[PDB]
């Protein structure tokens, strides 16, 4: 039972994409930690450039 449905305009295609970034960064995360990643300045080094390089990408940013 959906509620308070949040899509109106535009923001009905924002977010779904809210959904592809989210996925995308777990998934990232994961694969640094099991890539050799034992460090937060690493991971977040990463991470961060990821996060800002797709909200950029679906001009959400």
């Amino acid at each position: 039972g959906s509620s308070g449905s949040s899509g109106n305009g535009m923001d009905e295609e924002q977010r779904q994409k809210r959904r592809r970034i989210e996925v995308a960064l777990i998934e990232y995360r994961e694969t640094l930690e099991e890539q050799g990643m034992k460090n937060p300045e690493e991971i977040e080094r990463k991470v961060e450039i990821n996060r800002k390089r797709l909200e950029v990408d679906y001009g959400l940013s």
